[PDB]
């Protein structure tokens, strides 16, 4: 297991314009294409993403070019976070899979309201911070997804994705 394979499982992958847990427009493995409720404002990034005219259906490959750039970014955005950086430095490499794999799924902004579990996090104080971890928007909204990365934060194995 590693970060890719993680978020695979966590994401799918689906090769046309589909709907994400949150009702938005999204393509391949999680790759979010707007927030807007217009198709064609979606497909319209979709063809700025891919730099072609799609139609709304992208290929595996594409997907994973896409996703490659997601996963990267994400990294790339914790790293340049003040408050994100110092505690994802403090972790293993397993359970930097799980903060990569939250902000993938809620962006920096989302993980905002994690103070708290960010301290424990730093803390190594494992069961707390998943304990906390579960009250959240987050857990409730998407509880099977949720219990496998806090396990992840929790154990640092990778027992919850199998
Ligand atoms: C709350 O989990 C995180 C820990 C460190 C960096 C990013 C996170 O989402």
């Amino acid at each position: 297991m590693n970060i890719f394979e993680m978020l695979r499982i966590d994401e799918g992958l689906r090769l046309k314009i589909y709907k994400d847990t949150e009702g938005y427009y999204t393509i391949g493995i999680g790759h979010l294409l707007t927030k807007s409720p217009d198709l064609n404002a979606a497909k319209s990034e979709l063809d700025k993403a891919i730099g072609r005219n799609c139609n709304g259906v992208i290929t595996k490959d594409e997907a994973e070019k896409l996703f490659n750039q997601d996963v990267d970014a994400a990294v790339r955005g914790i790293l340049r976070n003040a408050k994100l950086k110092p505690v994802y430095d403090s972790l293993d490499a397993v359970r930097r899979c799980a903060a990569i794999n939250q902000v993938f799924q809620m962006g920096e902004t989302g993980v905002a309201g994690f103070t708290n579990s960010l301290r424990m996090l730093q803390q190594k104080r494992w069961d707390e911070a998943a304990v906390n971890l579960a009250k959240s928007r987050w857990y409730n909204q998407t509880p099977d997804r949720a219990k496998r990365v806090i396990t992840t934060f929790r154990t640092g194995t990778w027992d919850a994705y199998k």
